[PDB]
């Protein structure tokens, strides 16, 4: 098929496979417990974006949407990926912070909501309607960086300031982050089609990479993560 963004999940696959073993190898090394669930949480989130990239890298997780009469090319492989990762990223800040159960079970709840609303809206074949599940989404996802935002940072400072302090930068990589998400989205080939396929690959390679491999560097990286 030789599609002209495989370049960028190749090189997506690549920078996953390669951080999972990093995490892999690191991790099996840490006494600490406490720490140590860092370090699995880090090894399984690169691992399920690596197959994941791999296997679209082969063809799959792709689908024709027909919408604004064109018969769209729609990847929703991404969409497993994200359903598993996302949340977990937020069971990372979430020990953290030394969140309840209850805050838990609410990013996690809204973090389903994201997902399975985005990956609808991402398969409707009315125009205007993708746009509205695009936007309850997108609303869920603000809810998130708002909890995170405002009550996780509340709570930030009941810790330590190694652990507040590295709570901040992880907090900070995750509001730019995945803001940018919805905004790729819409100008992209799910939305508006204003950014053709490669670039968009290209850009959520990007967030992706950045997002898991990036996060995991400074979390690992820190003192906070021995309890
Ligand atoms: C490793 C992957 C990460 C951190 C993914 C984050 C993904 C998002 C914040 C996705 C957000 C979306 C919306 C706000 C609306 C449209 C559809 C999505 C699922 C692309
Ligand atoms: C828990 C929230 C479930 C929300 C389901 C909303 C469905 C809205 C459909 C609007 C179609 C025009």
């Amino acid at each position: 098929t030789g599609r002209p963004e495989w370049i960028w999940l190749a090189l997506g696959t690549a920078l996953m496979g390669l951080g999972t073993l990093y995490f892999l190898v690191k991790g099996m090394g840490v006494s600490d417990p406490d720490a140590k669930k860092f370090y699995a949480i880090a090894t399984l989130v690169a691992a399920i974006a690596f197959t994941m990239y791999l296997s679209m890298l082969l063809g799959y997780g792709l689908t024709m949407v027909p919408f604004g009469g064109e018969q769209n090319p729609i990847y929703w492989a991404r969409y497993a990926d994200w359903l598993f990762t996302t949340p977990l990223l937020l069971l990372d800040l979430a020990l953290l912070v030394d969140a309840d159960q209850g805050t838990i079970l609410a990013l996690v709840g809204a973090d389903g909501i994201m997902i399975g609303t985005g990956l609808v809206g991402a398969l409707t074949k009315v125009y205007s309607y993708r746009f509205v599940w695009w936007a309850i989404s997108t609303a869920a996802m603000l809810y998130i960086l708002y909890v995170l935002f405002f009550g996780f940072t509340s709570k930030a400072e009941s810790m330590r300031p190694e652990v507040a302090s590295t709570f901040k930068v992880l907090r900070n990589v995750t509001v730019v982050l995945w803001s940018a998400y919805p905004v790729v989205w819409l100008i992209g080939s799910e939305g508006a089609g204003i950014v053709p396929l490669n670039i968009e690959t290209l850009l959520f390679m990007v967030l992706d990479v950045s997002a898991k491999v990036g996060f995991g560097l400074i979390l690992l990286r820190s003192r906070a993560i021995f309890g």
